[PDB]
């Protein structure tokens, strides 16, 4: 794999139904600002940010925010295609 990660834009609408896991996210606790800042529950597992519960982070008919680009960028979840 190489772009596996879909290039997330603010802008762009949302095809696919994508769907943030609950489970740790790898990202440190920072980034809990922006999974609440898409209104997600959020709690700290090994010094990482894990999720409780499995986020609709992006609707198909939605649109792409910019924090929300951001995080699923950091995500590393692709919300388009994967080639």
């Amino acid at each position: 794999m190489n772009k596996v990660q879909a290039p997330a834009r603010p802008g762009a609408i949302a095809p696919l139904s994508v769907v943030i896991p609950a489970h740790n996210t790898g990202l440190g606790p920072e980034k809990t600002s922006f999974f609440q800042a898409l209104s997600i529950p959020t709690k700290i597992s090994k010094g990482t940010i894990e999720i409780i519960n499995d986020v609709h982070i992006l609707k198909p008919g939605d649109k792409v925010g910019a924090s929300e680009a951001t995080l699923l960028n950091m995500l590393n979840i692709s919300p388009f295609s994967y080639g």
